[PDB]
């Protein structure tokens, strides 16, 4: 229903910094610092009173959904040594160390990249804080030779100026670092002052130097908590990609344009030619939400260009990081693909480089287990990731996409690693499950009656006289093919009339092909477009129209031409004439426009249909190469001529020119076994 | 001069029922009948004065211009017999006759084919009328011996009932008959009682029965001309179509376009199902004057169909007469072969039938001197229908065609047989030399001066930093391409522009070959552009179209594209630009028929560059017939959208199509070894 709609619409107009769970680990250093004015106690107790307040029914802490030693232990001993170190609430203390010393053991039994950032950083001045405090603790373990280890192996691994001079990630995670300088690294904090927006990295530089800056932005962030805070702060640009990716792949986009625009400017303003950071000040600058906004603001009628795609290639590799080059995770480069298909031809290869590197790096690992991810756990990312690889830009129909997608948004059920397991709900919420859901269902029970509705009308005009194999398969399929491009329920209008000129015009191409030709002709077919129910106005043009379209039949005899385009610049007029749409004075620039989007429309068809045709005859692979390559050039010019925010005529008047191309090019690139599978699947086979 | 224009415009818009020069021989005979009530002399004197008035310096009587035994002995005949049967003046028979005499010998030695009509079967009849009077008469000559064996042969050939049921060309040539019926002939004449619209058939068969409908007829074109009568009459559409022919091949035809089309309409209303003849009554058809009617009604937006060619079809043959199978003249096939060469695609293959018939009867022939008609004699037909054979409808300029006309067309210095040396004026005058040749004249002096002012701007703008092999001749053969299509002083507006653009495209297309393409692109050319003189409000609209040019010539690259289609885009669109034209508020039909002609346009230009391609590197010829029937096709269709009258666009922004297409045709099927000669012909080699 509507309240569903109107609460996400209200609850995103108003876009804070920031909506994450709030963590306890970084409260925790949080509360280790003193009153600054030489006070009694330590600096804020609000963190101590939320502390005590969720104690867990174990005594742990963190989240419930989830159960992970690794950070519960850290969770738990953060908690102890501040709320013991300022010796208070012992009892809660000993209730929970019963079950530390209990689990102590467990963490030599973890995953192989569930390994949480500086993990093996933390935990050492952890009980290194706790050797103060210094309770029964059972410090002998090899887990944590192995971790010491790994971090003299680290330690030895990094320098100690391009440390001091060149920000790195590593400023996330200071606090378990020593041996520090704190002037040629004071300046490595961002805009805020805050080191990598980290809170607990800012918290222990403070420790060591009372910097207001650091100070003020503490302040603030408890001051707008009252008692908790964040592992990491704030996340704008994050949340504020990531929610519109999902609105727009859940098939509910329609209703939030105002606000999706919004941020989406928002964006724009803060883009630089450098990249983007999860917030707009953090200078260090990653690659995977850097394509994403590419892509997202493409979409939408905004001009980038993607040469900043140049800081993340290394030598003829891609790496996630400026810099570092570790294994990455299936997810960026996810999106870095997908972003790479509308590419605009005026553009520079790195475009096309980046996708033959990733898609060499993915299709690989495609068919093992290899979609596990380092930092996030979804509920299934193997079968979206395969399908995606699969059905490429000009193949895509939004219906049927957002309809797996339906089954492969986790919504709550998810998880995100960082310092601590976080969890964010403005943009993983449940309730979009419930509205797109029951949109969905609705609308799959409207298109089931109109179909007995157009059923009916088939039968009425006796089309069959001149019939093909079965009508009722490729009714559906065509039907289908409009419905698949518009579900809107006010456009019935143009989907019936899309639907029904389509089986028109099949059943004059089969009885054209069964007598051999307009040599042959012996009916007036320009009046059985009267088969049609008319409107008052909306009748003459398309009598003329289909008097076109017979015309070119009779021209397109006796030669080597295909009869496909027609077909196609028959249909967008029709669809048009339907929509009740004109231009408008039509200044030269218009009209120019106009006749080079139909001149694209009928090449295409003309070409990939000749494909086919040589596809049949079992025709060497090569040439089906070459022309495969030759109807993706002009596909991306068409896809660029479409996609321009900055054209002077409507929007509606071009998308269409989309559906009907890619209509075309799917329905010639899929064997009907699956076809008719989806078609049951999105009609039929209903949801909840 | 224009006082010749005005002349000849009132002449025109004063057209008759027709203008021939006038006979003496059927006035003879019209001098012969009595007077009806029983009078006392002949019917009317006025016929006798006009030839005592008329006796040459040696008494003989016809055209002085020429000089024809065959047609001044009967002419001699006749009025002897007549003023001395009618016993009056008669030293004037004295003074003729001693020509007579002396010349009656010089008939033995004739050419082949200049054989009156009917010749030998009225001068037996001349023979016969004279031995009443009987005067001193070698009637002893093995010439008449010979005319006498084939007026047996034919009579031996002819029938009775089938020339007494079916109305024949003998109908037009009777009085040399005797042994007939004057019931079941008496209905075939023409509508106005006329037997063959000729005169003396009529007079002798009044003679014989006292029809009015035959005295009314006569006395109106004696009434009409007070002394003398042509042999054939009425010519109406006779005339109508062979003087807009002229005005037509003249090039002069821009001006007197209300008359011309009064015409048309004339013939359109008067046009059958059936076929055409000299008159609008005469049953009896023959198939020049209905091809030629034919070909110049389709030329200006008239709908008629062809099968009405199938009459003159003779199992596999044709010919020229309906129902006589007899070696036909050059000119009558000449014509059927010009009009079989605007075709429409929608129609039947008569057309092509009949064309390749034709080609093939006359191919062989023009190797001889077998340019010799049978029925008139002109100046210089070989040359003409040489030029007709060689250059087809796609490869016709109209300014190289009326400058070889210029020389082959005779004006007055012709004849036209008939039973008598005819002449016909109002269409074979000779002031149209004058007007033409004047005009012509002073349009090549205008295209010199405007050949210096744009050879100085292209020097001025440096182009040559990038040029070619050489700037002249391929500047000079660029504007030579736009004068060629429009010769109106009042558009060398889009003349220059035209060419200017042309040397452009020409110069930015070499820098991109000789530097490889768009990648080893350096410098903004969309700025080139502006070095094209610009105007107040041309500027914006060309800068845009060169833009979207260099964005086709990017989009072009790395493909197997051709780089033409563009280009010729481009031409069209800046020539109406320059023409500074708009179209309306655009309905569907207009922008449909506009992006149709648009694709047409780069197909046919992508498909003869692939030609012009192979053509250079040794292909095998069959490849070639292939490609140029595959141009051939869609030429047609071209054309037939172009020259439908019923179009809702405008005519220039039609013609202007026609215009760019014909000349890349052109300049594809030709060495340049014709060109420059066509153009030094044209523009240096001047007339007068």
């Amino acid at each position: 229903t509507t309240t569903m709609i109107d609460g996400i619409r209200t609850a995103l107009r108003s876009i804070g910094e920031g909506e994450i769970s709030i963590s306890a680990y970084d409260t925790s250093l949080v509360a280790l610092l003193k009153r600054l004015d030489g006070g009694d106690g330590p600096q804020f107790p609000s963190t101590i009173d939320w502390i005590v307040q969720n104690q867990l029914p174990d005594g742990s802490w963190g989240d419930a959904s989830f159960f992970m030693m690794g950070d519960r232990i850290m969770s738990t001993l953060a908690c102890v040594v501040a709320l013991k170190s300022w010796n208070i609430h012992t009892d809660k203390c000993e209730r929970g160390l019963l079950f530390i010393q209990e689990n102590m053991w467990r963490l030599a039994h973890e995953e192989e990249d569930w390994m949480l950032v500086g993990f093996e950083i933390a935990l050492p001045s952890l009980l290194d804080m706790a050797k103060d405090l210094d309770l029964d603790i059972p410090y002998d373990e090899p887990a944590l030779k192995a971790i010491y280890a790994e971090r003299e192996r680290k330690l030895a691994k990094i320098p100690r100026d391009v440390l001091h001079s060149m920000p790195t990630t590593l400023l996330h995670s200071l606090e378990g670092m020593v041996d520090l300088d704190w002037e040629k690294l004071l300046k490595l904090r961002c805009l805020d002052g805050s080191f990598h927006c980290s809170p607990a990295s800012t918290a222990t530089a403070f420790q060591q130097t009372g910097d207001q800056k650091c100070f003020e932005y503490l302040d603030g962030i408890v001051k707008k908590f009252n008692g908790g805070v964040p592992c990491i702060y704030p996340l704008d640009v994050y949340e504020r990609l990531w929610a519109v990716d999902r609105l727009t792949r859940l098939g509910i986009s329609r209703h939030f344009t105002s606000e999706i625009e919004d941020c989406l400017d928002y964006i724009f303003r803060n883009w630089t030619p450098d990249g983007l950071a999860h917030t707009k000040n953090c200078p260090v600058k990653d690659i995977d939400d850097t394509a994403m906004g590419f892509r997202l603001l493409r979409l939408y009628g905004y001009q980038v260009d993607p040469c900043v795609l140049k800081k993340f290639e290394k030598d003829g590799k891609f790496f996630c990081l400026h810099g570092e080059s570790n294994p990455s995770s299936v997810t960026p480069m996810y999106n870095t693909y997908r972003a790479s298909q509308l590419k605009f031809p005026g553009d520079d290869g790195v475009l096309g480089r980046a996708e033959v590197f990733c898609r060499s790096f993915l299709q690989d690992r495609r068919g093992s287990n290899r979609m596990k991810d380092k930092w996030a756990i979804a509920k299934d990312i193997p079968g979206e990731v395969e399908y995606a690889m699969d059905y490429p830009w000009k193949a895509s129909l939004p219906r049927i996409e957002t309809r797996l997608y339906l089954d492969q948004y986790g919504g709550s059920g998810d998880v995100w690693i960082g310092k601590v397991l976080h969890r964010m709900t403005l943009f993983c919420n449940d309730l979009y499950l419930k509205a797109a859901k029951a949109d969905f269902s609705n609308f799959q029970k409207e298109c089931r009656v109109e179909l007995n509705g157009l059923r009916r009308w088939y039968l009425r005009s006796n089309l069959e006289k001149f019939g093909g194999t079965d009508p009722q398969t490729t009714l559906m399929t065509s039907y289908f093919l409009a419905s698949a491009n518009i579900f809107e329920a006010n456009r019935a209008a143009e989907r019936l009339g899309w639907a029904r000129v389509a089986l028109l015009a099949d059943a004059v191409s089969s009885h054209f092909r069964r007598i051999g030709g307009p040599k042959n002709s012996t009916s007036n077919l320009e009046e059985l477009i009267s088969l049609v129910p008319f409107d008052d106005a909306y009748s003459g043009s398309l009598r003329e129209a289909w008097k076109q379209w017979l015309m070119a039949w009779t021209a397109k005899e006796s030669s080597q031409e295909s009869i496909e385009g027609d077909t196609a610049i028959l249909l967008v007029r029709a669809i048009e004439i339907f929509g009740g749409r004109h231009v408008l004075t039509g200044q030269r620039p218009d009209l120019w426009e106009y006749s080079q989007l139909e001149q694209l429309t009928s090449s295409i068809c003309c070409k990939l249909s000749r494909r086919v045709l040589a596809q049949e005859n079992g025709e060497s692979t090569e040439k089906v190469e070459e022309i495969d390559q030759q109807v993706d050039l002009e596909m991306q010019e068409l896809t660029r001529r479409v996609l321009q925010g900055c054209s002077a005529i409507n929007r509606l008047t071009r998308e269409t020119f989309l559906h009907v191309v890619k209509s075309f090019c799917y329905v010639a690139y899929c064997s009907p076994e699956t076809i008719d599978s989806h078609i049951d699947k999105v009609i039929f086979q209903d949801v909840i």
